[PDB]
């Protein structure tokens, strides 16, 4: 009797490319590509397990632009330039980026503490600031290849910085190839999401928010977004087809968000399986175990992720010693394995790129320990999404209805319902009345709605500029 374990790492970035200037206004796609988007599947070169990945189409677009050398990234230019060539504004951007990342373990360089305590930085000090910002985001592969430059920790030259930059772009250029390879070799399945990561249930029926939060205020949805919901799905199928040669059979619904209407739409567009959140299951069925394969109306297969295990990795274990965290995770799997008569299916689903910057050494001790341990536990079998979808010796259940929601507490309050988030929806609704091109789809991404109210969110002025620029461009 085995326990079936399914990792599904979700990779996504909103479009940071300003449509009028073509400039990438934030470097987050660059830094997560060099740190995470190649290196997370690249663990499969060293560990004999299965790991699955979701890539959103808008992320794939940006990875391609960087790999082709076409991305004009404003923060990266401030890093690349000889400090003598820096604008005052670029020096300011470098310093503020450092300040906003200073406390993360991946920024744990003595030289950074030195530089940030200096009243004034000369050329050699700025060169170190530039190069250490680059190296702070170094991924697992290049942390070994560039270990000597990392251990320097200071006194970098322009040549050395340029060497690191070239190696970083090599990693980006190999990134889509590694997803194809692990897919073709059967080491993992690759899924995608509706194109710009929107909240499909709201686009189909904004009143679905009242299924869980009756007291929320929402704006007057005076236009229909139902066709756009279809377009997000169809365009995502086409993008995946371009990259991998086949249409996608699995999708990750953004924010784990489902509803009866959304599940019907995924079915109608030919999607065979998705996953969503355990809280949705609890809200939808009086007594239900998350370790079964569910069939929604016999139309589409649904797995509900194990929220505790997913949250332990995403939120908890950065604060633990790495062996203890792995011991805790395996011990929880042991309890699941011993608690049921059948073979349970355990979905661990979370973002694959955002938690590691808070772990010691970029989560590498944790993941190397975890994967090394997993491959040696005879009673755990890790599965691709394909294997989980088709596995015969598991328990199944049919369900007829779900209560619409997301993995945020089973509801939509992270993106709608306060005065400021609703203002953005009003802007989008009014722009949709006059939209003439697919930039209105870009503006429907969930990324433009989560930060309104999150005191503590860095660069919200840039997100506001991007959203409003996409909305204006959509009407031309
Ligand atoms: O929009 C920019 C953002 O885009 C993508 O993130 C998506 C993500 O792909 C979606 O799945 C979803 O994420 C969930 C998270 O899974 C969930 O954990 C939670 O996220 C909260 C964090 O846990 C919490 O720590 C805090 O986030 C901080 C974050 O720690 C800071 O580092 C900083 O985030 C910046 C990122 O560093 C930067 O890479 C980029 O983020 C991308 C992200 O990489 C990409 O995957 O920009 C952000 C902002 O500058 O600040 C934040 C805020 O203080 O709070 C978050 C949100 O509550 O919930 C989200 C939403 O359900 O959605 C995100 C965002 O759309």
């Amino acid at each position: 009797k085995k326990l079936f374990l399914v990792f599904w790492w979700h990779m996504h970035q909103p479009l940071y490319r300003e449509p009028y200037t073509g400039e990438y206004l934030l470097p987050w796609t660059f830094f997560h590509a060099v740190k995470d988007y190649y290196d997370m599947p690249a663990y499969l070169k060293d560990f004999e397990i299965k790991l699955n990945f979701n890539l959103t189409p808008v992320l794939i677009d940006q990875i391609q632009e960087y790999a082709q050398g076409k991305a004009k990234d404003v923060f990266l230019e401030a890093i690349r330039k000889d400090p003598d060539d820096l604008e005052k504004e670029e020096v300011e951007k470098l310093i503020e980026f450092t300040k906003l990342n200073y406390e993360k373990p991946i920024y744990r360089f003595e030289r950074i503490r030195e530089l940030m305590n200096k009243e004034k930085l000369n050329r050699e000090e700025l060169l170190d600031l530039q190069t250490l910002n680059l190296l702070a985001w170094c991924g697992r592969t290049l942390r070994k290849d560039l270990k000597d430059l990392l251990n320097k920790g200071r006194n970098y030259t322009q040549e050395e910085k340029e060497y690191v930059l070239n190696k970083y772009f090599e990693i980006i250029k190999k990134t889509l190839s590694i997803y194809r390879e692990i897919k073709e070799e059967g080491k993992g399945s690759v899924s995608t999401s509706p194109y710009y990561h929107p909240l499909i249930p709201i686009l189909l029926n904004p009143n679905c928010v009242y299924e869980t939060t009756p007291n929320v205020k929402i704006p007057d949805f005076a236009v229909s977004f139902r066709e756009d919901a279809s377009k997000h799905v169809e365009l995502a199928k086409e993008k995946y087809f371009e990259i991998f040669g086949e249409h996608p059979v699995y999708m990750w619904p953004p924010e784990a968000s489902v509803s009866n209407e959304a599940l019907e739409l995924y079915y109608e567009k030919g999607i065979n399986m998705l996953a969503t959140d355990e809280v949705i299951l609890k809200n939808s069925v009086e007594r239900a175990s998350p370790y079964l394969r569910y069939y929604f109306r016999e139309l589409i297969s649904v797995f509900f992720r194990d929220k505790t295990l997913s949250d332990l990795i995403g939120f908890s274990y950065h604060a633990w010693n790495a062996e203890d965290a792995v011991r805790d995770f395996i011990g929880r799997l042991k309890k699941i394995h011993e608690s049921v008569d059948f073979q349970p299916v355990v979905f661990v689903v979370l973002n694959g790129e955002n938690c590691w910057e808070y772990y010691e050494e970029n989560g590498i001790p944790f993941l190397e320990k975890l994967y090394s341990t997993l491959e040696k536990e005879e009673w755990i079998e890790t599965l691709t999404l394909e294997e989980a979808m088709r596995k015969e010796d598991v328990k199944t259940e049919v369900i007829e209805s779900v209560k619409a929601g997301t993995w945020f507490d089973g509801n939509f309050l992270k993106w709608i319902g306060n005065k400021e988030k609703n203002e953005y929806w009003k802007i989008l609704i009014e722009a949709k009345k006059k939209a003439k091109n697919d930039y209105i789809l870009v503006a429907e991404g969930s990324d433009w709605f989560w930060w309104q109210g999150e005191e503590k969110a860095p660069f919200v002025e840039v997100f506001d500029k991007l959203f409003r620029s996409f909305v204006r461009r959509a009407q031309e």
